């Protein structure tokens, strides 16, 4: 799992 997908990353989190 990646919770931290646009937490930290919402650059690329366009799918979170």
């Amino acid at each position: 799992v990646a919770r931290g997908w646009k937490r930290k990353c919402p650059l690329f989190g366009k799918g979170g």
